[PDB]
């Protein structure tokens, strides 16, 4: 079956991170949907811009089969959001289908889902995840359940290698 | 399991490169970067890739497919002779060739494509129409063993059917 899969981001993304799973997942007939602090476009690290679906305020978690939650900067200010985080914990605790790379965990690590599950990130915040309860694995692609997690660009083709067979 | 090749060189445009490595090698192809030096190469955006052998290093026999990336790289790498015989010896042999953006210059240096059809950056439409194709505004067209797409936006498409001729 096909899914709606949801993106959460914001200024400062990781262009890769976010575009590669976008055009990745629409490649499989997957609608991809972006949401983040405001309707316009957000713009990347490294310049490239992306459009937004609609705000986490518009977000009904319910509506959605699959989050992915891409790195840069924009996790650190997406956390502060009490919406974003809410969604990602209400998909995460559903069980449905969640990818996060490099950064995206800390969105995970605010959500509280973390205790007693595993998997990886930018090795940056490998402290952090293991003081939210997690067990960091340091590998290009972590399979825990519905949790698919990488660590940064060089692990894209493993990423969503693994994520697209979660997808249907 | 193939081995795909890469053309490219300083100024590519990130996307057009990065995309199709990462899902080329999720297939479990194997990936060759091709550029005038080795060390690395660096895009528009300042994403780096590493070189993985020289123009002159390769033989075209050895290598199942081939990408052209756009960005500014082609303009230069249509200077190189061999990557252009890379690229003219590769398409006459009906290998699969995916292009996107400016990577054409390189095909219409290669003289290969009279009679084909296909499309590129409208910016240069005039260029593949003038080298004997035919250009079509479309995200992405297969003609035969070539795949073409115009820019970043396309990337989905344009791998969706790429990956279809690599199986």
């Amino acid at each position: 079956a096909s899914m709606k899969v949801l993106f959460l981001s914001a200024d400062g993304f990781e262009d890769l991170e976010l575009i590669y799973p976008l055009h990745r997942i629409k490649e499989e007939g997957h609608e991809v949907y972006v949401a983040s602090f405001q309707r316009g476009k957000i713009t990347g690290k490294h310049g490239y811009s992306v459009n937004v679906d609609l705000t986490f305020e518009e977000v009904d978690p319910d509506e959605f089969d699959a989050l992915v939650l891409p790195g840069g900067k924009a996790p650190e200010i997406v956390r502060l959001n009490e919406k974003a985080v809410m969604i990602t914990r209400r998909m995460f605790e559903d069980d449905k289908p969640v990818a996060s790379i490099c950064h995206g965990p800390q969105i995970l690590i605010s959500a509280k889902v973390l205790k007693g599950r595993r998997g990886t990130s930018t090795i940056t915040i490998r402290d952090d995840v293991i003081n939210a309860g997690a067990e960091w694995i340091d590998a290009e692609v972590v399979v825990d359940g519905n949790w698919v997690s990488s660590r940064h660009p060089g692990d894209l083709y493993a990423w969503m290698r693994e994520f697209v067979k979660l997808l249907h």
